[PDB]
């Protein structure tokens, strides 16, 4: 079953985050850039969550090699510094679909992720329909 | 072009919200209920946003006629009383995509507006699809 991504810098927020989706969601948790990347490897991912101020990597750029790797998985940006342009900008440049302020709503945050997943589940099946409908042609 | 319909009892809101995405959609904004019912007749609508919270009839009802006459359109609902079950389970039984609390970014709220839209697009073309496969077999 596709699962949820999570992964931010303070090991206390993916603490919450879980809290708020595992109910909903297999939820897979890591603490950064290079750390999530090893679980992406493994176990299949239909939703992604980012802090986009961590150390070393930021969100933005692990999500623009993810977007690479596995474009079947839809990427979400988190934010407390929600105030930046550049922010912005480097967001409005890479392919990301939602991008949260903090703090967030336990049924909020729990609403961007159920639609992410029926979002991961259209785009995964409008494209079915494609390479099967160029099998005939 | 699609536009998106926004829904609120308070006339200040509809007024903020407006501010919010009237820079990146094309907004139509409605008072409630019956009135916004009117809009959906002559123009054409991708995405509807709806207080909850409104005199005579609730959002969670308007969109389920919505859902009924015109399911090409991604349905939205926004509360400041986030507390409620009875609401959530409401809102869970009626179609209903994306759930925002009050009071929101500029930049959220606007997101969650862009992802119906996407979304709204793919739904849309994923079932072009289908109708066009359909005529195949
Ligand atoms: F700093 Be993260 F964006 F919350
Ligand atoms: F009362 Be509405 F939900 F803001
Ligand atoms: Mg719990
Ligand atoms: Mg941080
Ligand atoms: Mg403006
Ligand atoms: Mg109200």
């Amino acid at each position: 079953a596709p699962a949820i991504l999570l992964v931010d810098d303070e090991p206390h927020s993916l603490a919450a985050m879980k809290l708020a989706l595992e109910d909903d969601f297999d939820v897979l948790t890591a603490q950064g850039a290079e750390a999530a990347i090893a679980i992406l490897e493994e176990e299949w991912v239909q939703v992604i969550i980012c802090d986009q101020r961590m150390p070393g990597r930021t969100g933005v750029d692990f999500l623009t090699e993810v977007r690479e790797r596995w474009p079947e998985t839809v990427r979400i940006i988190i934010t407390g510094y929600t105030d930046s342009a550049s922010m912005m900008a480097a967001i409005n440049d890479a392919g990301i679909h939602q991008f949260l302020t903090k703090p967030w709503h336990p049924e909020q945050l729990l609403s961007s992720a159920r639609n992410a997943a029926r979002m991961f589940t259209l785009a995964r099946e409008n494209e079915r329909l494609s390479l099967e409908m160029r099998l005939l042609e």
